[PDB]
């Protein structure tokens, strides 16, 4: 689907895409290859949809956190720079784009949020979040406000939420330990909600409203990344970039992202893209060209980062980074972000309490792991005749009773529907681990085209167990876990919002309670 003999690049609209296009034209002047740069809306959600069908751009730019999901889905080509090139980037930025032992992207720049403040209104920025209400009272009396920043994207509210103990996935990362609804997360999000309640902030403020308020001098402070500096420069505001305020004595902890460039697994121009990224973009002149459009942050290229680091705005960026944490790149990051976005917005607007909002977000971030735990154990004990002796772990009461419930209602379905199950199991003939990958197509077609309820979910998992028994008999026991993962992916992404609304697997257990 992708045209050969050229390069299409996607990058987000807040980045220096005009600068990126300039590097493209220099590539063109050398090779005769045209370089088109686009910045479509919601490109991080469009990429996986289009690239799954073999379409999309040759190169996609985004912070590294999304790339684990893309690599897991087979959407990114493995990148293979020689040691001479790898030595030119900071080791830690390469780590950010390593997934299951392979490099899946070229790292570009390190991004962290800072506090940006107007030196003509606040010559001394607050060191604590706690003192911002009184400062706002002080500024309101002068016709100004203390602080405005984007409240629609959780990226910007997360520093406050993690400050007192909130976190995504514990530590390696234990995908089973989610820290979205613990006391620390609550304490931070409560402080944000209280700021809104006391008229210090507006739940409706987004990126554009906050940017224009600061850049016109109506608000004294904003929270943003290095890409926003260019527009402040133009407004001629006298701004400083500094450490984020502490909360309850501890630092704000922003999720640090590494802007990175991935090559589409279906692109016919992988040698061209490697040549552009390694020998044109990731060079002193290439990054400067982008940086002059919208600042990149602390770039991954050592030769150039040595000059930018001297800029206090970059030193402040890297100080805020060292207090924060590099984002995971695991595939569940997207699900985490979707959940926390909904929770921050509902809590800020009043649709839910902080308790409600974060509980749902906790159930959403845990949905995939918990579903896989249940579905995999059921499939394997059904196929082998023996249960898994391993502890259930986090939320283990739910999983244990979900599985017990499933044993009850699932075994009755395999018996009563043995005729339909046998027939479906022949139309599909499963003999290979590869065939199991072909299932998702028909599996989704059937599961999607109807109503939603726990009974069809039981059918879904029960045929899964029916198919697992067969795989075991033909010595294909290795295919049962990839089968459990495919069932779980189909279930969680097609019924995410319904399942969260049912209180997840607690609803399951309650719905089929005797
Ligand atoms: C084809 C086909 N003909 N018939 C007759 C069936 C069974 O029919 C059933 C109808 C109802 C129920 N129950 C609901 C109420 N309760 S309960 O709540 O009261 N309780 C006590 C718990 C439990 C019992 C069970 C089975 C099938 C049939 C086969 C394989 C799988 C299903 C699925 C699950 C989705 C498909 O998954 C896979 C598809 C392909 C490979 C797969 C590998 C793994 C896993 C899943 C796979 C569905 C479904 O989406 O439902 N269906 C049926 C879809 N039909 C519906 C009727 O019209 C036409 C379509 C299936
Ligand atoms: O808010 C969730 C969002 O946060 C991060 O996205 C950042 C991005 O990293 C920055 O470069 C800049 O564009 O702002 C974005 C926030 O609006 C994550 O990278 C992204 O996956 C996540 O959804």
């Amino acid at each position: 689907k992708i045209e050969e003999g050229k390069l299409v690049i996607w990058i987000n609209g807040d980045k220096g895409y005009n600068g990126l296009a300039e590097v493209g034209k220099k590539f063109e002047k050398d090779t005769g290859i045209k370089v088109t740069v686009e910045h479509p809306d919601k490109l991080e959600e469009k990429f996986p949809q289009v690239a799954a069908t073999g379409d999309g751009p040759d190169i996609i730019f985004w912070a590294h956190d999304r790339f684990g999901g893309y690599a897991q889905s087979g959407l990114l080509a493995e990148i293979t720079p020689d040691k001479a090139f790898q030595d030119k980037l900071y080791p830690f930025t390469w780590d950010a784009v390593r997934y299951n032992g392979k490099l899946i992207a070229y790292p570009i720049a390190v991004e962290a949020l800072s506090l940006i403040y107007n030196k003509d209104l606040l010559p001394n920025p607050p060191k604590t979040w706690e003192e911002i209400p009184a400062l706002d009272k002080e500024l309101k009396a002068k016709g100004k406000s203390a602080l405005m920043f984007n409240l629609q994207e959780p990226y910007f509210t997360w520093p406050l939420i993690a400050a007192d103990g909130g976190y995504a996935f514990k530590y390696k990362y234990d995908i089973k330990d989610v820290g979205v609804d613990n006391a620390g997360a609550k304490a931070g999000l409560t402080f944000l909600v209280d700021l809104i309640k006391n008229k210090h902030m507006n739940a409706d403020t987004d990126y554009s409203i906050a940017e224009a308020a600061f850049n016109k001098g109506e608000t004294a402070m904003t929270i943003n990344g290095p890409w926003a500096w260019s527009n402040i420069d133009t407004s001629a505001v006298n701004y400083g970039v500094t450490v984020l305020p502490t909360f309850k004595g501890q630092p704000s902890k922003p999720f640090v992202g590494v802007l990175s460039a991935g090559i589409n697994a279906a692109s016919p121009n992988k040698e061209l893209a490697k040549e552009f990224l390694e020998n044109y973009l990731l060079t002193d002149e290439g990054l400067e060209a982008v940086n002059k459009d919208k600042p990149l942050g602390a770039v991954a290229l050592k030769s150039y980062e040595e000059e930018l680091a001297k800029d206090p705005r970059i030193a402040a960026t890297m100080e805020n980074a060292q207090k924060g944490e590099i984002m995971p790149n695991i595939p569940q990051m997207s699900a985490f972000w979707y959940a926390v976005r909904t929770a921050v917005i509902n809590a800020a607007s009043g649709r839910q309490t902080v308790d409600e909002a974060l509980k749902d977000a906790q159930t959403g971030s845990e949905l995939y792991r918990q579903s896989l735990e249940i579905i995999s154990r059921y499939l394997r004990e059904q196929a082998t005749g023996a249960a898994d002796t391993a502890p259930m772990g986090a939320s283990g009461a739910t999983s244990r009773k979900a599985l017990e419930t499933l044993r009850r209602v699932g075994d009755g379905v395999q018996r009563n529907h043995e005729t339909a199950f046998q027939g479906m199991l022949r139309k599909l003939d499963i003999k290979n681990e590869d065939d199991v990958k072909s299932l998702s197509r028909v599996m989704i077609h059937v599961f999607s085209d109807g109503v939603t309820n726990w009974g069809r979910i039981v059918t879904l998992i029960s045929f899964g167990a029916f198919v697992a028994k067969h795989l075991k008999t033909i010595n294909q026991e290795s295919c049962i876990e990839p089968l459990a993962e495919s069932i779980t992916d189909v279930l969680v992404r097609t019924k995410r919002d319904w399942l969260v609304k049912q209180r997840g697997w607690d609803g399951f257990v309650e719905f089929f309670h005797v």
